[PDB]
């Protein structure tokens, strides 16, 4: 692993906290580097968003890194995040019972849900960004 691919995993993985703010930060700084580091990056979500059962976390992080990276990362996070819409759209639907039955799949569903909403509104999106980039 390169060590931007260290601080993705590192900010997606099972511990019960994070990702922290500076955590999001540093990834989204990695966005704006070379095409071979953001697509380290962008390809590390995409493995942590296809895992399931007791690896939940991995999906609710990286769908928490990917809603910041739209509205923060470079152009490029929007036109992946659009491209791999199937993704975002087919975990509006996970789920995952824990071991006291509680289906902690409804924090993946909300932020998927919410993701594909901001990716369809556009004009928002673009506003967001431009605030973003304007501090
Ligand atoms: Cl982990
Ligand atoms: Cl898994
Ligand atoms: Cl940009
Ligand atoms: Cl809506």
């Amino acid at each position: 692993y390169s060590s931007a691919q260290r601080v993705v995993r590192n900010a997606t993985s099972n511990d019960p906290t994070g990702p922290t703010t500076f955590d999001m930060e540093e990834i989204s700084s990695f966005t704006y580097q070379s095409q071979t580091e953001f697509m380290e990056v962008m390809d590390m979500l995409d493995r942590r968003l296809n895992d399931k059962g007791k690896n939940w976390r991995h999906v609710a992080k990286s769908l928490t890194v990917l809603d910041y990276l739209v509205r923060y990362g470079s152009d490029k996070c929007v036109l992946w995040a659009k491209d791999n819409l199937y993704i975002i759209k087919t975990l509006r639907e996970f789920v995952h019972f824990d071991e006291t039955n509680n289906d902690q799949g409804a924090i993946i569903r909300v932020k998927a849900k919410e993701l594909v909403s901001l990716l369809r509104d556009d004009e928002r999106l673009k506003q967001e960004r431009a605030n973003a980039k304007k501090n």
